[PDB]
């Protein structure tokens, strides 16, 4: 036997971080979750019992904590950058690694009308998220998420047209709610190293801004046909406003909302144009994916 | 052996329900799980397989369903009181109803600035909720709350002067970081019946805001001794402001943020004045609860 | 306003421990979740800011890792009783604790037919709780419980002959699936200190045994008139068993699993005697709840 | 723009089936979570609303229904390998399914030392499982898997030896605690079709079974230099039992057991060799992968 492939880090690291303006008394924190894997020369430690080979996990964490300290931990891409190029650069032998970064949200408080100095509500589990692998001699890949954007739309959603044979009972519809989470994926053109990295910090914040506002934009205002459809036109968006970004991926669920027909009941109508209480559905789900690049 | 007390019904119920003005095209959304327990003269179904006392789950299902498409949904304190007034009246052998609701929050969206007619997102997982204890002769008993409200401060909060002994390693502090899960539940005064309950819709909705803005500024702005010292003004204030309201209970976490030592690299400078970099602890955590009443 | 209850602590402290056998080289481990809560005269810290009544929560952590070095954490009974006395008679001002155990399972390995002598499997995430309520003068109340035992019956239940009227349409059946979470509590005899919970011990395990071994005979064996019926049953038998227990109290999910009806393609059959393939529900539930005691 | 790659169909049905003997009156039950995802020619069901193309997510939760009625739904490779060659050949503009089954236990009661013939128990989240990727003209891989299985040894784990530089603070250890949750997978040679498919059956249940006594057999009686030199002992027996599979991946999180330094309190010792109580660590954990294949 030989070993094909290997990866080991840490995973599951949380770090906060505090930004204290001296001048305005201002505080701004960030918390993310973070997890590093590493590759190179180390098969030894598997075949060999040879740890001479590894960077402690311990260590890794450590190391976490350090470049946080000592680097800006925002925009994320820019972090991941940094981190992922020490691992390469300080170890002879390790030759990749992959940099995944969860972004929690922690919104200043509006008090009074006033945004608070030092006071923060999470508002969603939405994340922002980032995946940087730093491979020697071939660059820096960063693909950017959001994930946890949960939506839904009562109307203006429709589903007809579709294949009819012998295992279909799906009823054709041109009212039905829409409901999903969503996970959008943005993969940036390869960048040569760090210094390319920075070269295009302020794209980062500005291009997630755009997914966001494209994705509610789109999903509000589209007279849907399908959940099909109305993704292809979100990632048509974007990839037209942010020429640096190579593909789009969209990962949706179809949360369903059942009718409930109240008709045994006195007669009660609940269905079509009468339906006003439903039956969320926990499962199971449509599950609808495509993957959005250049002609 | 005898049954000392027993009770029975159907949880993890989830209903929409969508309200649409036909004049503005506005659509409104509600979205709740209900779980509905009775208890009666129900003793002989556990002890002699009798079923003919039971109200079968299944039916108590239907009738949730029955019951939001016949009446209002909001505010959920009325709500749930109609739900339990029917069983009991209309069941002989039927004397309580307990019912419980968790809301969960569906807002409008904005875009490009204005309300949109019809689209909702989901902006963080807090809840409102509803206990509602029907019992016949007895009246309504209604505990409200808000829950999963997740808030951090950075600085301005202090914890020192505690009993220090041979247990103690906890060192005094002038400067922490506080953060919280909020659970916050107001009791009201015994209602006689649900006209009684009806005639006081309006306090719903607005007891439930003045809590969660009472909870969010007393966060904000108390230079907190504790939190036991800060979670006391928050309740207090709540009361003050309504008088139909009993009691206030608060229960909180306290979700340690710890000092990172790094001087060991470096002699780089992390704690103290020089902190910045902290690790978020999942476990253990703080509980701390107080029921504040009127003098 | 005035203060009408407070307790506060330390929750979710996880704690293990090993036992080595320096004869035989066995070693048996124990894992649990510990939360304590106190209560005394400790109104001050939240009315007036006074910490000098706070036995910080830090410290209380540090107790229950202590209390374990020096003290069996088997069974947990014991050592429930052994931590919440501990709180009463330090402080002087501390009149009732609160300790809350959840044990995890770690069950030796079977390697080649043979006990592994420091190698453990975790079979299920199945619970074995304590309550201890340890207040001043008035000695120790235990609840001891299991929990998250996950069952399932493919036939031998039946459910019939429950209430009909307008709001009914669940079927009549004498056969169908029964599948359950079971959450079981026994309640001890109030104890008059720690001398007494000392005198008991052999009696914790042997009730925890016998409680788990009548609940899986009790299920597996009765043709099942109703969830309340059989769990009925159930309590009766361990009361029968154990005179120093007062009250058990059961209470059970019902888990349902539907029928598919697939006679709309190719007149396939498969509902009643015909049924072979099932759609379980992740949600609703029914749930059902019964206090047993002695006449 | 232009799609790139899409996939669509349902996630998250779940199934239960039974089988029943009439001559002996056993029953053995199965329950199952699969999901289920298309690709081929449905491009513009994305481009130009034309859902034409789309079989219904509706209608291949409707086949994996019937799919399980009238096929044996074990061992889960041959289930799979059945639904998905269904989809390709049914609907001509569909080319690959790609589905993934996750097998949850029941495992049949023992009550008075016998086997019960319809009762049975969840003993353990852990699960076993198939990824199925059925492409026309491409034949038929396969991944299977065990997952969720929870083990611990409270000593016979070492690691020392390790890179030490100015980021490294861990002690090098001859004597720890080591405890994991497995993820395994072995991945088959492809397979021409489903007959060649059929032909293995025997094989699949054999191999699962050899996987995981070889996984526990390792961990259990290995001197462990290192997470990575045990997971390789491991995946290298495997491909020594079982011809027909290409590689061997493990992942395996090293979840951290901390000693408790106690000497602060009255000198007690609770390090090295005189350690008894530890702090089971949430987070962060090791991460450890490895793919093994043949020379
Ligand atoms: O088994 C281990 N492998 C590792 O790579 C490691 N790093 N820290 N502790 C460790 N333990
Ligand atoms: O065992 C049952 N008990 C009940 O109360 C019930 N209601 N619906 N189905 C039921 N099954
Ligand atoms: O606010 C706090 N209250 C407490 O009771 C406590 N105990 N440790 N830290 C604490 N912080
Ligand atoms: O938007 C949808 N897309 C689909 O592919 C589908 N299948 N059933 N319902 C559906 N809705
Ligand atoms: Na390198
Ligand atoms: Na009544
Ligand atoms: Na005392
Ligand atoms: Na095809």
């Amino acid at each position: 036997s030989a070993v094909k492939a290997a990866r080991y880090g840490k995973d599951n690291v949380r770090v906060y971080k505090v930004h204290k303006d001296e001048k305005t008394g201002v505080q701004t924190v960030y918390e993310m979750t973070v997890c590093v894997l590493l590759e190179g020369e180390i098969e030894t430690s598997y075949t060999k019992a040879d740890n001479s080979v590894i960077v402690a996990t311990d260590s890794i964490k450590n190391t976490i904590y350090i470049t946080a300290k000592q680097n800006p931990v925002t925009p994320p891409e820019l972090f991941g950058s940094i981190l992922g190029t020490h691992f390469i650069e300080k170890y002879n032998h390790i030759h990749a690694a992959h940099v995944n970064i969860v972004c929690h949200r922690w919104t200043r408080m509006d008090i009074d009308g006033k945004p608070h100095p030092h006071s923060f509500i999470r508002d969603s589990e939405e994340k922002r998220n980032v995946q940087v692998d730093v491979v020697e001699g071939k660059g820096i890949d960063i693909k950017s998420s959001l994930s946890g954007l949960t939506v839904l739309k009562s109307t203006n959603s429709q589903f007809w047209g579709f294949l009819r044979d012998e295992y279909t009972t799906l009823k054709e519809t041109w009212d039905r709610i829409l409901s999903t989470d969503v996970d959008a994926t943005w993969q940036w053109k390869n960048f040569s190293g760090l210094q390319e990295v920075r070269s295009h910090v302020p794209k980062f914040d500005a291009t997630w801004a755009t997914a966001r506002e494209v994705t509610l934009k789109t999903f509000a205002e589209d007279n849907s046909a399908s959940v099909q459809a109305t993704m292809y036109k979100m990632a048509e968006q974007i990839l037209a406003r942010q020429q640096l970004i190579e593909t789009v991926e969209y990962s949706l669920p179809n949360k369903h909302y059942f009718e409930i027909d109240l008709s045994w009941h006195k007669g009660l109508q609940n269905t079509g144009k009468n339906a006003e209480v439903f039956a969320p559905q926990s499962d199971p789900n449509g599950l609808i994916k495509c993957t959005v690049g250049r002609s």
